[PDB]
């Protein structure tokens, strides 16, 4: 009970905000009718603006705090499962049995994706990204499932999110099928949505393909830990999108590729010219590439991240489980020891103490999927296809909120009018 | 002039915040401190915020300016072409007949798309609204345009900008002939951007084309009337994905995207309800459709913006160009006589008097696509092709600026931390 | 010798000579040219079996891939034993690798194919079919 009152800004004259409070964190401004008197704020990034009023996902980035609809990550990922929290995300309490079976039941009996799309995969190369073909598929599919782009509507609203939550997956392991040259698997009713998703993975023809428990859990556990994470660049990008009344599917397309955008932004050698220099100086096992490269730290090889301090929330249950999982097919990731190196190295090394570059969820999440055999490249998909629950979570808060269009204004310092006069002749 | 320098806002600190003033327009106040001093306005629709510095269009809708590097837009529509529009808004400045040449070679030499990507339009459904095929095709570019994608690399961002400055005219053209069963047609280099496109769209192998000239320059005109317009919703889109590492290539799927997406967001029969209702009650040749049909009154029909006040200035020229089309179409465009009608109608009835429902450039625009046999399943198209060279230029100065990712904040008002205990068992 | 050939004769002499033991007559040169020219276009079935390749492959292993299945198009000339169909084959693949090696080349960079054009030599075809697209006329340097 501080400044809870009010506040003035002050031009030449007294002009009095309001300070709406919030239920945790920091309480903002109100300033919503300042432009209507000409004040403008400048705010480049937004980062000392709330852009909007939300009840999914709370994080206290320096107390290394992650929340959804209250229950603490660590609590969900180890007590529930993908779907269960995917209702909690969609319905912000946990769910009774039927809520519940209601929900599953829905869900998977909307797992395939039309014959037609099918097609749409094999148009792609071969050595296509499984990121940009999951790009592609995803902004295509508004030409298909025509019968839900009416934002305004609650009924399609609530269908065009469902078949998100059920095709993602199916959609995911089609582009690592395609990406290797394997046929596409059929999701199976009986498994469990991450068993289900191993089994499209990894399910061959040749014979009956059998998911191991640890496996099938760790996966899962994957999952809630990617299932949301707040107001980050990629949700900002599915909210302000949707603002505009952009279909459900075009909005979640365009948080995919936002997501991978610091992957392919870096540069065709940016987290990846030292991966080439481990031939030539390979005389030392670790420091010669992935000890020696990041000159330009990265967050997306798993050390650090801009929302917490001094650790991830998500990396404790994670790592946890990336014991039990190397323990678990123990003599394939024998060699995969370079993990308690890096871990080493991040923890000791004075330049990660420096950086503060420590094991965040994308560290230990990516040597579970490397033990699991799943190639790079379907890290963020598989991030991707775990944070559209979150992002549909957060697109319908924004169609609730009476949908503001994002219509933000500008400092102009360009030139003033002018005439027009053109000197060519084509 | 009066506070240009600085002012103060007061929580329970009285903080110094300078004051920024642009060259046209409203001022602003630096407020990317606060945040950090532990304060956050809020602005949900970001109506009070500037979300960045920028050169290229200044807007003042209460007296319907609208300037393209200082240029109004009435000169430009007139005395220049869209290919020079494009260089002027990219570069800053007018083009030298030889800096012309050298940006039309360049346009030229990128034309014609990737033949395997002319497969991603076989495997959409033929029925496909075109738009829905534009975001489906714009979105899988980036997996055959793969080298191309470092949005930090200068060269690369250049390399993006004429691929896809040059190549939407022919995707755009493809999506038509595509959903009416007609074969492709090549780009033409002899051919002006606009007499190309008349080209690629209505031309077949089976008699030669003759490109009227005056369509040729009212399509120009209309090209030329939608290159750009601000900090709209679909542009705010663009640098929000971009801003977040996002490739260029999704970024205009996304602005495309949040451009039509008030044309489905409606609803099934938003302004189409009533465009079934002039069947039944067709006894008045006028306002027993697209006259008592807006119950809900639409900018997408052509009638008022948000943006300016009491006119469009854009529509100026755009109703001359509609003039001349009209005038030149004779005994095709008879009975498009409603046009005059209706303007009527949008000038002298009290409804539209009172609440400003001027015919927009649109409007006007519209009418001649219409009398050009253009349908309207394709007047999005054409809009957003055209709107491209906007939305390349404002996320090429979105990253000179320093590509501040979006990262607003949220008032929080969720449940407060609670424990959680599975309710469910299955 | 071989430095004669390369400067006073041109390949599709040479084709004949190496062939036929001999330099040819004018008459014969035009009969032989003819015969070529009637059999460049390759079959258009075959020009399917190119989109089952993927686009990254080196052309070299998209050549090998597709003249190796050219016997299941042209199945009658396939009598080696007899002196007939040796001649068809000849001229078949005599014709024809132009045709398919322009197109190894187009298919890996994306651009349409382009057809075998009569009015131009062996030599100013093939740079035809190599380097010229749909969008502009393409000037066959001497």
């Amino acid at each position: 009970a501080d400044t809870k009152a009010k506040l003035t800004l002050n031009g030449d004259t007294a002009v009095e905000l309001d300070v709406l409070k919030g239920t945790l964190g920091q309480d903002v401004i109100d300033i919503r009718t300042l432009g209507s008197k000409g004040v403008f704020t400048f705010d480049p990034g937004f980062t000392s603006t709330a852009s909007c009023e939300s009840k999914i996902t709370f994080i206290d980035g320096d107390e290394g705090i992650l929340l959804h609809r209250g229950f603490p990550i660590d609590q969900l990922a180890t007590d529930s499962n993908y779907l269960e929290v995917c209702y909690i995300l969609l319905n912000g309490e946990k769910p009774t049995q039927e809520q519940y079976d209601e929900f599953k039941t829905t869900v998977t009996r909307h797992t395939m994706i039309h014959e037609q799309i099918t097609r749409l995969f094999h148009a792609f190369r071969r050595d296509s990204h499984p990121m940009a073909v999951m790009c592609g598929i995803t902004g295509a599919l508004a030409a298909f499932y025509h019968d839900s782009l009416d934002v305004n509507n609650p009924r399609h609203r609530e269908i065009a999110a469902f078949r998100l939550l059920s095709k993602m997956p199916t959609m995911a392991a089609m582009c690592y099928k395609y990406s290797i040259g394997q046929p596409f698997v059929y999701p199976r009713n009986d498994l469990s949505y991450a068993g289900n998703f191993l089994n499209m993975m990894f399910s061959t023809p040749c014979e009956p393909y059998e998911v191991n428990p640890i496996l099938e859990r760790a996966m899962d556990r994957i999952l809630i830990l990617h299932a949301d994470h707040e107001q980050n660049a990629s949700t900002s990008t599915v909210r302000t999108a949707g603002s505009s009344g952009a279909n459900p599917f075009a909005c979640i397309a365009a948080g995919i590729a936002s997501l991978w955008g610091p992957a392919h932004g870096g540069a065709n050698e940016a987290a990846l010219k030292m991966l080439e220099e481990i031939s030539s100086v390979k005389h030392i096992p670790e420091f010669f590439r992935r000890a020696k490269d990041k000159n330009d730290s990265f967050r997306l090889m798993g050390f650090g991240h801009r929302v917490y301090k001094n650790y991830d929330p998500r990396a404790t249950v994670m790592r946890e489980t990336c014991h039990e999982v190397l323990k678990e097919l123990g003599t394939k990731d024998d060699l995969l020891e370079v993990a308690m190196e890096l871990e080493n190295i991040a923890l000791n090394d004075p330049y990660f103490i420096e950086k503060k570059l420590y094991p965040n969820v994308d560290f230990y999440s990516g040597i579970i999927l490397k033990a699991m055999g799943i190639p790079s490249s379907m890290f963020t998909v598989i991030a991707a296809m775990a944070r559209t629950v979150g992002w549909i979570a957060h697109w319908s808060e924004m169609h609730s909120d009476g949908m503001k269009i994002a219509r933000p204004r500008q400092l102009y310092t360009g030139y003033e009018k002018r005439d027009f006069k053109s000197d060519i002749k084509r």
